[PDB]
């Protein structure tokens, strides 16, 4: 199948919701193929918005799924080593997911030379 | 469980609260699935109120945990790299729960050239940029 | 016991002043659970006061800790990549515990364009 | 193939855009080889800005895959270690390809001295800056 | 020891402006336990004054200290993962005993838009975040 | 040869326009050395411009050749070691060559206390 | 060698802008120690100004240099590391040669909450801070 | 020996400036002990200059020396190791010995949203 369908589409979004990652979807039977869903990307917005959501609740997915991953890592060296790499590509991935909240916190207490106060001066 | 069940939504709460994560919950006995319980969500302001609050506690609850698991790690190669991977796992997601108390901490103490005063030349735009 | 006690909180806040979590604090003899103790902290302010302080003590008790647990190291792979764990693990929790005294530590000098002034332009 | 061919710079596109590298592509039967596709991309510029939607499309196609080769490696030390290399060296590419969606996130919360205002003291020019 | 006493204090300030730390002076013959001096610390200005100048004494004694865990370190696998530790905890505690002596050290050219200036558009406040 | 040609000044750019390094480069038969190269890019402005962008052509192979090393590398511990010293060399390197395309790319969220507004006093 | 002789230290100058440290330099047959190459840097002028361009020099030779370091290296893992340990130790050195052309390179799109604009309040001082 | 001495204080410079560490330094015969030192740059303003001004000089040897450690690293595992940590120190403190010369070099290109200009509101 490459033709546009409402209920693959709907379809498509369930799973990434679940935390599936898109390859692993639509190597499923009768699904449309990446580049096919890329392409719709960009010719239904009605898509377009089923898709943004789906990726927030995709990352919420994932988000507890890393959590397994470490704890249920088999301790051997390479399978451990494995575990971290699927973990670390998770966390950087759920950053570009929903950036306003799985990206990097920082709190920066900004003051001047000395502690004392920011010295500027201008022309 | 696939219908909205209170009780069930409250021991989930409670489970995480104390540091549980919902993947280990979810395979409790009588417990709904992942997918379930963010269907849960989805659809029940309740839930999600008290889920969020139970979010906070759970991060105080790892923050804890962390000490327990370098301090027990078995002192055995694959297991302190097992302990390490737990452990940095939470401290990334202990600052997503909750920024404000978890996120990184520094200060950054500015000056300018030469360690005197931060030197500002303002200027009228030269580009149409507005 | 699961009921509010002033001198347990006491005794918490002094176990807790020493460095030790309060994991291994709560898992003594006839002391409140960890979940009550957080509990606690939602319904007494002349706890929170209690706690935000031994927090801060606490934090100067495992600054010392990460000293030794370095210089005192086994000197095998395991042993020290163990140490390396437990030091790690202080160093990001000590930051948290008092901000303003343990969190990194940076002095920026800006500059502007070669060097020269910050070039600002603004509509 | 040296001529520039807009059903061959069509193909490369479209390889491209799935998520294969220039490299690999060029090494495809009647494909030109790297140099010349520079040289194309340099005076055609149909081909140039076809090029940059096809990496764009590239970069959303290297996203998915980062899971993959992730999940699917072989729990070999050699094996981990070669998979580890193939991610970082995509995740640092996606930056690039697409700054905006896949440049690193930070939320800074800004504060001064001591947890309350900023403070900023601003002075008369001391040296000839301007 | 649990009573303040002012000679044993002088001690620790001297041990500790050495180099020596804290636990470590605290297992010497004679000296008050680590909860003792923290105690001591709380309930004695005198005595807070002069830790804290011990402190400063402290991280210049550790930062030469450094070059020589390195330098010195048994050239074995286990022994120089240790002598790394052991120059990483203190790199890391130099940092806060002195931020601004031994805090990181960045010079930030800051440019704007293309290399050029720094583009900024003020406007009315849009929300009620006063 | 150790003299001005701007024959091999061309001939110097395409090499380098290919990705490869300047030293693989005049390390060729009748090519000038690193050092009068280094000479002439301070006595041919002509030379200084066919340079600069060669440098950024250079920087686009360079791109290309990075997901060739990851994915071809032999999967041997010090095969792979090497394949991602020379990965990393390269990265760094490309950020120095062409900044504004491949140097570091962080959007920062900018907020103030408690993610209300960015609190300043001034004098 | 110990008298300053500029012939010398026009060679010291070459072979530094070849790519060579000047530990290497100062081991060849009739050239100073390094302590006397600094002790000739402190006290004239003409030798400072000549070596201060050489080190630009040296780092755009040593910008090259890198990519042979690794590409050449013997598959062996602690003739990797050392590898490793020659182009990192080259990497870091280089920004502090030529900071404008070898320090590390961001862009920083900056935004406010939500992804809105950048919200300030100003407020009188609060602190004499001045 | 343990008194104030210009003779010592200058011999001390010395071999700071060559890149000696101070302790390596009072190690030697006749020498005051590291703490004297201390003691006398808190009474000696003559010397505090004469120590800054040997502190970035022994920077700038140590700039050299670790050009050497790298490349004359025996390649051995452990050694090679051994070698790194050397090096990481001594870069370390480089940047504290002479912040504006050694410290870490950024140029941040600031651009607001979408690569338009940085957007502010102010209250």
């Amino acid at each position: 199948p490459s033709d546009y369908m409402p209920e693959v589409a709907d379809d498509i979004c369930s799973l990434l919701s679940s935390g599936e990652s898109l390859l692993k979807v639509c190597k499923r039977p009768g699904m449309p193929d990446k580049s096919t869903v890329f392409r719709w990307l960009a010719k239904h917005e009605d898509f377009r918005d089923k898709y943004a959501k789906a990726t927030e609740a995709r990352a919420d997915s994932i988000f507890e799924e890393i959590f397994e991953i470490a704890d249920n890592a088999i301790p051997d060296a390479a399978e451990v080593a494995k575990a971290r790499l699927r973990v670390d590509t998770r966390k950087w991935a759920l950053a570009r997911m929903n950036p306003r909240k799985y990206g990097d916190k920082v709190t920066n207490e900004l003051v001047g030379k000395d502690g004392g106060a920011i010295q500027i001066e201008t022309s």
